[PDB]
């Protein structure tokens, strides 16, 4: 059956040699691995992805901006990850690091951005609707822990720590580039898919959003902050 | 097993969702068709390709040059064609035909290509060993149509005529726009495939270069010459 478990931003078929399962990247037109989570810029590419004939449809205006200025369509590097410069206007170009985000100021097109900074710690801060009291921390630790242990397949070291108050709960991830191995998942992949199961547009295949129980009882999040630690500081 | 029979320029591995097989594309790392024809732009990406970590190998001198003057890295569109301009990396820019060889004089980096214009003919011609006497114009004609409808998977229609004359043979490939169905394989590309076949340097996976018996007689092509034909002439 035709499927790409990990990435559902994907148009696959039985196209292949001898009925072989072929599936390539929405928008992007990029090679997906659906056994292991798809890099954050081609997921981005998809989430743009200006389709191809709108016919009946309309589409977005020189003039109509959205409630996140941080989205945008990259352009990936044949590894798949962003390159370290997007010009995604006429003559406006800027530097980014791995998770995609803004290392320096907006210039122009004669721009030369260096290297590819690394993200190399990140940290979640969620809030959730309050129960009537607050969860054990134990099993708070546990559950999110196993979480990335599995469902999004970060290897366990990578999880820093996790803490936990009244309500506002903290998640912190550290992937140095020399503790970086072959076929490792990034802590950037990783918690762009955490941040979209969170906000109910996961990625997966089967799954619409994240359940996130922790002891029997539901964990709703109203609110998530995404801070992203790079090793050179940004040039601002 | 891993395999891509149109496509020897890929990486598969069983490394997909239950054991599949992901292949992706050498130098550009783009999904692709491995049942059909890949497009020329990839192809041309993974023939230079800049191998990953060349640790005893090396890059060829900046002053150093190649036998054919139109061989370059190309920058592929997410459909896999080629983007309508070109800049291999500096300040210098031109606009491509959908085949990839130039169309307008080498500009600077304000240049707006604002269409890839299509290449709708195509003809080849070959000029092989001479044996001791010709062949028959039937057997050749049966022979050619023969090899581009079961072999590079051309439809029979797009390949327009076939002349032969003392050693010098010659064909006529037409597609326009308008005859372009869904799933139609290009004129562009099965050409490509045919002269990588005649150069000995086949993108099969079996195959090494083109057998191209008629009637048992090998033949066997010294010089070959493909002229590509656009919609709209290029401007000099
Ligand atoms: C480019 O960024 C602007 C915001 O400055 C946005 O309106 C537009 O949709 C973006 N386009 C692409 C192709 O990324
Ligand atoms: C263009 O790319 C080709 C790739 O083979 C390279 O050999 C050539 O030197 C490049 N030329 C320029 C001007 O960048």
């Amino acid at each position: 059956n035709c499927t790409c478990p990990t990435n559902k931003m994907t148009v696959c078929s039985p196209d292949g040699p001898g009925g072989r399962c072929q599936c390539r990247a929405l928008g992007s037109g990029m090679a997906v691995d659906c056994s292991t989570l798809t890099s954050k810029c081609l997921l981005l590419k998809a989430r743009m992805s200006a389709p191809k004939n709108a016919r009946t449809l309309v589409r977005p205006s020189e003039h109509a901006l959205v409630d996140n200025d941080g989205l945008y369509d990259p352009d990936c590097d044949p590894e798949g990850r962003f390159k370290a410069r997007q010009c995604n206007q006429t003559s406006v170009c800027w530097c980014v690091n791995s998770v995609g985000v803004r290392r320096t100021d907006k210039g122009d097109l004669s721009l030369r951005c260096d290297e590819l900074v690394r993200t190399h710690h990140i940290l979640i801060d969620l809030r959730h609707r309050p129960t009537a009291g607050a969860f054990n921390h134990s099993d708070l630790d546990a559950e999110l822990r196993r979480l990335f242990r599995e469902r999004y397949r970060l290897h366990p070291k990578f999880v820093a720590a996790v803490h936990y108050e009244q309500p506002t709960i903290q998640i912190e991830l550290r992937q140095n580039t020399s503790q970086k191995a072959a076929g490792d998942v990034d802590i950037g992949d990783a918690a762009y898919y955490f941040e979209r199961d969170i906000k109910g547009e996961s990625l997966f295949q089967g799954r619409g959003g994240l359940d996130l129980r922790v002891r029997g009882e539901p964990l709703q999040v109203e609110r998530t902050l995404i801070y992203y630690l790079d090793e050179i500081p940004p040039k601002f």
